């Protein structure tokens, strides 16, 4: 399948060169593969997600997302014009209030939710969860974001956007899940993203048009934009029997195009996502 004049970042992670519109893509479009998107909360009712999207928990007074932020990503990852994994299954787990703010016990209890909850749900191609929060180191904050990986759920988090090495920010430093850095449609990396060496992926992060709420649309920046192009790379390659959950993250560094970013400094990965789409 293609679609045309799709968003940049769809189309460049469909493309081993920068510059293309269109974002070709296997029919199976993550069907049977579920994403949990730990954010605000996510607008089920906005069309785009076709029915395909429930709230399951949250930790504040409502479960509807009065911040933008859940949607926003959750539709990069499972929208129908704007998502990576067009016929995924989304759960949204509003850990954050609309100001975008939360604390880490409230983060903490809601991961350790994700690895429970997945068992009461028919997830047969398997489970990830798009983590694009985060804030400064945390030693609990990484313990509870590594048994997520280990209970069998693929985990993506931002490795942050301040432009400074990543082993200081949590989840991002948990070496168990996979970290995404941002780029731009130039293939540079974005001038907020931080780096180092326990990034292990970048996907696309300036400029991300997606859903928003109230039915609408919008366009913003950040590694929070990066890691739900990640998760739902890994969902569409777990419906196609590439990878699982384990190694997902590792088989998604193994095939990404190699070489391509600017202004990475040493030590960084120079890897970006890639679908390796062939028709
Ligand atoms: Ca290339
Ligand atoms: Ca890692």
């Amino acid at each position: 399948a293609a679609q045309t004049n799709a968003p940049w970042g769809l189309a460049r992670i469909s493309s081993t060169s920068p510059g293309t519109s269109t974002y070709y893509y296997d029919e199976s479009a993550g069907q049977g593969s579920c994403v949990y998107v730990i954010d605000t909360g996510i607008e089920a009712s906005h069309p785009e997600f076709e029915g395909r999207a429930q709230m399951v928990k949250t930790y504040y007074y409502s479960s509807r997302d009065g911040n933008g932020h859940g949607t926003h990503c959750a539709g990069t990852v499972g929208s129908r014009t704007y998502g990576v994994a067009k016929k995924t299954q989304l759960f949204g787990v509003k850990v954050l209030d609309d100001n975008g703010s939360g604390q880490y016990s409230t983060i903490i209890a809601g991961m350790d939710f994700v690895a429970s909850d997945k068992n009461n749900r028919n997830c047969p191609k398997g489970v990830v969860a798009s983590l694009s929060l985060g804030g400064g180191y945390s030693s609990s904050v990484n313990s509870a974001a590594a048994r997520l990986q280990s209970s069998g759920v693929m985990v993506a988090v931002a490795a942050g956007n301040n432009n400074a090495d990543a082993r200081n920010y949590s989840p991002a430093s948990e070496p168990s899940v996979c970290t995404v850095g941002a780029s731009d449609r130039y293939d540079r990396r974005s001038s907020f993203s931080n780096y180092g060496s326990v990034l292990d992926i970048f996907g696309p992060g300036t400029d991300i048009l997606s859903t928003w709420i109230g039915g609408s649309t919008r366009s913003i920046s950040g590694t929070s934009m990066a890691t739900p192009h990640v998760a739902g790379l890994a969902a569409y390659l777990m419906t196609l029997g590439k990878t699982t959950a384990a190694s997902a993250c590792r088989y998604i560094a193994d095939t990404a195009n190699k070489g391509d970013l600017s202004n990475i400094p040493f030590g960084t990965v120079n890897l970006l996502a890639y679908n390796n789409y062939q028709a």
